[PDB]
């Protein structure tokens, strides 16, 4: 008796020791040439073998030998494409991959293994695919639900997956009639992911979809404070808190680790004005499958 779409769920069909070998079809940088770090959108072939659904992850074993001599362990990535995929043929999986580059304490420029592998993939090359993994971030069964989605960076990926099923696809058993509300936080305009796709959705279903961005380096609120995802949210505080009281409202959070801090801070103020301690109210939201977080 789960409140999420988990009928016939598949988990761990393919194992890291023996993964499904797909091929790269397309691989495209989807950030501007000026953004802080490039993100690539990529489409793999699965010939229908990898039966996922909105909100799951595939794992990726990257080609190569570690500093010791034995194969790399997998890195999980959220599925950017919806169940039926970007081609609608149900034979593809897509990823949204931030290329990881930082400079370490010692002055060296260090490239993350699995993300740089994916971002250097050419169409034709083989990719080792494991999974699908995850049961937390599945859509609500309820088609008249409210589905507030908070996301930073590559954390937009499951939400693209979500929304494609809702607004870009016809299904004889799922017709979304609730409210879908995306909040996407990024540094620059050039860091904006799938903007066009989301814009298109907003105009196709203006009743059911609401879309707010948060560009910290270019945007500012009344108090001149930088526009983080919680800063944007703060503008619709009284309203989001009102939806949360409703027992058919599902919140999803996905993106970099740091993002969960700011949102909580604002929820404290919001909850305090009602006379309710947030940090504890969230625990009832968790139990009820309504506050769903997953950060990395
Ligand atoms: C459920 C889930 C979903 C995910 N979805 C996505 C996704 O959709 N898109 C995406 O791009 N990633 C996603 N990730 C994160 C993904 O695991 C990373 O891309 C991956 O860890 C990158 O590792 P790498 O192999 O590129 O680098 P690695 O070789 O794994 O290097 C990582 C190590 O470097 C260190 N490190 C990390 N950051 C820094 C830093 N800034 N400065 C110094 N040291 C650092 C840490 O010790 C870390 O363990 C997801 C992770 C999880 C758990």
């Amino acid at each position: 008796h789960s409140k999420k779409q988990d009928e016939n769920i598949v988990v761990n069909k393919f194992k890291p020791k023996e993964p499904y070998v797909g091929r790269c079809l397309l691989n495209t940088k989807i950030t501007g040439d000026d953004a802080p770090g490039e993100t690539w959108h990529m489409v793999f072939s699965t010939e229908g073998e990898v039966p996922y659904r909105e909100g799951q992850s595939i794992g990726i074993v990257p080609d190569g030998i570690d500093k010791n001599g034995k194969p790399h362990k997998l890195r999980l990535y959220s599925i950017a494409s919806s169940a039926i995929g970007d081609f609608g043929d149900s034979k593809t999986v897509s990823l949204c991959v931030k290329r990881l580059v930082y400079t370490n304490d010692a002055g060296e420029v260090v490239k993350g293994v699995c993300s740089n592998f994916l971002c250097d993939l050419k169409p034709g090359s083989e990719v080792k695919i494991t999974g699908p993994v995850g049961k937390e971030m599945l859509m609500p069964k309820d088609p008249n639900a409210t589905v507030i989605m908070l996301g930073t960076g590559t954390g937009i990926a499951p939400f693209r997956s979500f929304l494609w099923k809702m607004f870009f696809e016809k299904h004889e058993d799922y017709q979304f009639n609730g409210l879908a509300w995306l909040f996407l936080g990024v540094p620059t305009s050039s860091s904006l992911l799938y903007k066009e796709e989301f814009e298109k959705m907003k105009e196709k279903a203006p009743e059911n979809f609401r879309l707010d961005f948060a560009v910290s380096r270019e945007q500012v609120n009344d108090k001149g404070e930088k526009m983080y995802i919680q800063t944007r949210m703060a503008q619709y505080a009284e309203e989001l808190w009102e939806l949360l009281k409703k027992d058919n409202t599902f919140v999803y959070m996905m993106g970099l680790k740091g993002m969960e801090k700011g949102i909580d801070d604002i929820m404290v103020s919001l909850a305090a004005k009602d006379g309710i301690d947030w940090i504890e109210y969230k625990r009832t939201l968790k139990k009820a499958e309504q506050w769903n977080v997953e950060v990395y």
